[PDB]
This record gives structure tokens, sequence and C-alpha cells, in this order.
């Protein structure tokens, strides 16, 4: 399951940042802390407006990299604190994952990453 | 020559992403906005600590790929914004490229991106 400083870091405004495997290479696209949405103890949920480089590398393979922070969270040894999550993503239009962001009214897509692993790196 | 909003966006607290290609799939490690040191038109330097895999990667493949934003720092519609950054890495221990982030006492190294392209994403 995900960890209690993690929920803390969610608490906290900052930039989140997905990594994919693209075929020449990989791609990095970013979220904010904020829009997150934790289901269970393993799903985080975001709301997709573009993404569709994303969403295509996605489809091939669902292998993602997450990583996310805030200077305001206590770390392992000193002030601010960061995670890099590992899991599989899928793309969804319906369905009650994509109402867990349908709030946002630009969202077209729920992007619904499967945590394997959630490491703090700081 | 990199854009007033990037810099505005160095002037506040945030989480930087930096994704390389690794032999399995992509690698996606940190650092913070303020740590970002701008040499000229188009290099950032960034204080290594860890990044020993990220090291291992950009010596078989040198393309590297950055993200950083603000929610203070105004975006196209409204508050929030953030940049992709696509260039070149390489780690150096010596020379002005070093010295540039050496006030960090704990660096082993500086990882320099030559920056080619610079994208406001948001
Ligand atoms: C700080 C920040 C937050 C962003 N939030 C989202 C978001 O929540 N959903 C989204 O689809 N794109 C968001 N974007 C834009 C994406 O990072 C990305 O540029 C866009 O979705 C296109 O993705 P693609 O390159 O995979 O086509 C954000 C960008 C920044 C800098
Ligand atoms: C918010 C945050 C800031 C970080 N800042 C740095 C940094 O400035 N330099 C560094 O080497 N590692 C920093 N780390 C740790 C790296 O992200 C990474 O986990 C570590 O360097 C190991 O890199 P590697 O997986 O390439 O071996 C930071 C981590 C977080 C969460
Ligand atoms: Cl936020
Ligand atoms: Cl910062």
């Amino acid at each position: 399951m995900l960890p209690g400083t993690f929920f803390e870091v969610l608490k906290n405004k900052g930039v989140v940042a997905i990594a994919t495997q693209g075929e020449d290479g990989p791609h990095l696209v970013n979220t904010w802390n904020s829009y997150l949405k934790v289901l269970d103890g393993n799903r985080i949920v975001v709301p997709v407006g573009g993404m569709h480089k994303t969403e295509a590398n996605v489809a091939r393979d669902e292998r993602v990299l997450m990583t996310l922070g805030s200077r305001k969270v206590a770390g392992r040894n000193g002030p601010g604190t960061g995670f890099l999550i590992r899991g599989s993503a899928a793309f969804r239009t319906d369905g009650p994952e994509f109402e867990a962001i349908a709030r946002f009214k630009w969202a077209r897509a729920a992007l619904v990453i499967t945590v394997v692993s959630a490491e703090q790196t700081l």
C-alpha cells in the first residue's frame, strides 16, 4: 500500500512527472500533486487533457514511472521529500476510474496507474 | 536563450524531474528548482549526489528530458505553468561547470544539460 508520507506530499502543491517508453526514447509529461486521486491502496488516477504521446506509449508498453515531492514535508534525513512510483498504466474514458477525476471538465480521459512500488527517494 | 517564464519558475520552489533511457525502460530522478544553475543561453547544471544509474544511462545515450514548473507562475490559461526541456547530458567533476554547483558540498559531480529545446507545456 501507499505510505503515509506519500499522502502528506499530496496535501502540498507541486509538479508530478510521468515517464513512459516511446519508440525512439523516453517521454516525460506532468500533472499537479493536487490532481492525483488515490483509489484503494494501489491506484493513482490522473486527469488527462492532452497526453496523446503518453497514451500511445502506454498502449504499447504499460510500464510507467512517476515522481513527486514537496519542500514542506520532512524526508528521511532532513526537510523535503519525494517518491519514485513504478506501476502499470491504462487510459479510461468511462467507468469509476474516469468518474474519480470527472470533476475536471477538460479531462478527455483518466490515466490510471496501478502501483507496484513506491520508493521514498529523499 | 531560455525564456523569462522559465527563470521565474526557477525562482519558485519545486521538484525537477530528469528522465534518461535505461537498458530496460526509462529512468527518472529528481532535483529541486532552486538547485539548477543556468550557465548561459542553453546550459543548465544540476548538483549530483547520487544519480549513479542516471550517469550510466547517459554514458550509453546522452539524450535527456527534464520537466519543472510552479503553481505560482503565470501560464497561458491562468496561474500555473511549466516546461519540458530536451537536450543532451554530460557529467563533469571540474572546471566552470563543476564550480557552478560547488556550493553543494555533497556534490560528487555536475550534471550539465545542454538544452536543444524548451517548451512551455502549460
Ligand atoms: C505543471 C504541469 C501540469 C500539467 N497538468 C496536466 C494534466 O493534469 N493533464 C494533462 O493531460 N496535461 C497536463 N500538463 C501538460 C502535460 O505535461 C503534457 O505536456 C500534455 O498533456 C501533452 O502530453 P503528450 O506530450 O504525451 O502528448 C501539465 C503540464 C505542466 C507543466
Ligand atoms: C525532491 C528530490 C530532490 C532530489 N535532489 C537530488 C539532487 O539534487 N541530486 C542528486 O543526486 N539526487 C537528488 N535526489 C535523489 C535522486 O532523485 C535519485 O533518487 C538519486 O540521485 C539516485 O539516482 P539514480 O537512480 O540515477 O542512481 C532528489 C530526490 C528528490 C525526491
Ligand atoms: Cl498542486
Ligand atoms: Cl526548490
